């Protein structure tokens, strides 16, 4: 009926449309990222000036009503308009998930754990080996990139395109990306995952892939990925900071993916996010701070939102690996 585990609230009354104009926002006190906000329109100002001139009045005001204080019992004085999202169940509870940039651990020789290499592009012969075929060794050590300490984290980078590594010798963090694919179709890991009975197909996501990775076996792990016959390729990349589809980068927490026909590149959104405890479990707490729409998903539809949580393993704990519920607001002005 009404259930509460994942942070749903039902204090806000029953939504009848996807946006209600509210006199005052239901969250006490004011965002606690004033400076990750204004952090995030400088690098959309610098980064996609016609979006910012489209939406600077918001923003503008947004700054305006920070400055002053920032509690939401004042925004009506600058011309602020709050309107509360329906969500997922029309009671306001918005679907919320998370992502991150994850930094790979690696090594430039096999060691102790780092016993996992990322390949950069053999020749077409060497491509026509299978998944399985390559983790038996079937590709020589020269075009070997890196040794990471995790099979899945390598496979999320397959999945990806792209990833940072950090080879733990002060270096600068190395970025590697897309060169080329085997010769072999790929299967879906999260198909095969929902077919087992393993994960809910409404919680499948790079992220639960990842977290039943983390809670089985090497075994298990390699032969689950090996039901994938394709793989992925890398070339070394100059070092460039994580960005959305917007071409804006992306300032952590400050950001989220949303569907461009229902929440448009630009937004400002006003947000209680659910926190949450060391299992990914909404632990009571929210947080409330503002996010700018500034990336897309494949799966990021309707009113769900994807946090950018960052880069790094905290940003990595914070992203969760389900569907946790919040409230939001979009913030406009009224001409």
């Amino acid at each position: 009926s009404k259930p509460t585990d994942r942070g749903q609230q039902y204090k806000d009354g029953k939504f009848t449309q996807p946006f209600s104009l509210v006199n005052q926002p239901d969250a006490v006190g004011a965002p606690i990222n004033a400076g990750d906000f204004a952090e995030q329109i400088n690098h959309i100002r610098n980064s996609s000036p016609r979006l910012y001139g489209n939406q600077s009045n918001v923003y503008n005001a947004v700054q305006e009503w920070l400055r002053a204080g920032g509690d939401t019992r004042n925004m009506r004085q600058f011309g602020i308009d709050a309107w509360q999202m329906e969500g997922a169940d029309n009671y306001g509870n918005v679907q919320f998930t998370g992502y991150y940039t994850p930094v790979i651990q690696a090594r430039h020789t096999r060691q102790g754990e780092f016993q996992y290499p990322i390949y950069r592009m053999p020749p077409k012969r060497g491509r026509l080996s299978s998944r399985a075929e390559i983790y038996a060794g079937a590709l020589s050590d020269k075009y070997i990139l890196a040794y990471s300490n995790s099979l899945m984290d390598n496979f999320i980078m397959d999945v990806q395109g792209s990833g940072y590594i950090d080879f733990g010798d002060g270096s600068p963090l190395n970025f590697f990306s897309y060169a080329g694919k085997n010769g072999h179709a790929y299967r879906s890991i999260g198909k095969v995952l929902i077919d087992r009975g393993e994960v809910k197909k409404e919680d499948m996501s790079m992220q639960a892939i990842r977290h039943w990775g983390e809670t089985h076996s090497e075994a298990e792990v390699r032969e689950l990925l090996e039901q994938n016959p394709s793989f992925v390729f890398f070339k070394p990349q100059s070092f460039a900071p994580v960005k959305g589809a917007s071409a804006v980068p992306l300032v952590g927490r400050a950001s989220v993916a949303s569907d461009r026909s229902i929440i448009p590149p630009g937004t400002t959104l006003l947000a209680e996010v659910p926190l949450l405890d060391n299992n990914g479990k909404f632990n009571g707490q929210y947080e409330l701070r503002l996010m700018v729409a500034l990336d897309v998903g494949g799966a990021i539809k309707g009113q769900h939102f994807d946090i950018y949580q960052g880069i790094g393993p905290e940003a990595g704990h914070r992203a969760g690996w389900y569907n946790h519920y919040g409230r939001v607001w979009v913030l406009k002005t009224a001409p």
